[PDB]
């Protein structure tokens, strides 16, 4: 499993209020959070299915 994946969400110091998802390691799951726009890091799908399409593997 990629590294990038059990980092918590960055929303970083952008204004936009965009709905992203994060895989969240501890509950083997896909969340969703508020993504600025800027400065993204990899832990930042467009979607629940992508996040554990990207992060469920082993």
């Amino acid at each position: 499993r990629p590294a990038f994946c059990l980092e918590p969400p960055y929303a970083g110091p952008g204004k936009a209020r965009i709905i992203r998802y994060f895989y969240n390691a501890a509950a083997g799951a896909a969340q969703a959070f508020v993504y600025g726009g800027v400065r993204a890091k990899r832990n930042n799908f467009a979607s629940a299915a992508d996040a554990l399409a990207a992060c469920a593997a082993a």
